[PDB]
Formats: C-alpha cells, sequence, structure tokens
C-alpha cells in the first residue's frame, strides 16, 4: 500500500519502506514505531491517509 502525507505530498510506499531512517523494506504503516514522522516534513502519523 501507499500512505500520502496530507502535509507536504510525500508518499509513502510499504514496498520500498524508508531505510535511511531505520525501516526497511515491506514494512507496512501500522507496524511503522509510533515516533515515525515523515521524512520530508516532520508530521505525526496521524497526518497520513492510505490511497
Ligand atoms: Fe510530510
Amino acid at each position: 500500500a501507499k500512505w500520502v502525507c496530507k502535509i507536504c505530498g510525500y508518499i509513502y510506499d510499504e514496498d520500498a519502506g524508508d531505510p535511511d531512517n531505520g525501516i526497511s523494506p515491506g514494512t507496512k504503516f501500522e507496524e511503522l514505531p509510533d515516533d515515525w514522522v515523515c521524512p520530508i516534513c516532520g508530521a505525526p502519523k496521524s497526518e497520513f491517509e492510505k490511497l
């Protein structure tokens, strides 16, 4: 799945993960740590929407 940051337009793609911030490819959004934030704008998880 993909999830968009409603603040900046960054797309969290589960197939890509976010390795530079400790998230390996294939990590589901719901599995992201509670303290993970948008790598671009710093928004909390609450500000993402599933596409
Ligand atoms: Fe963002």
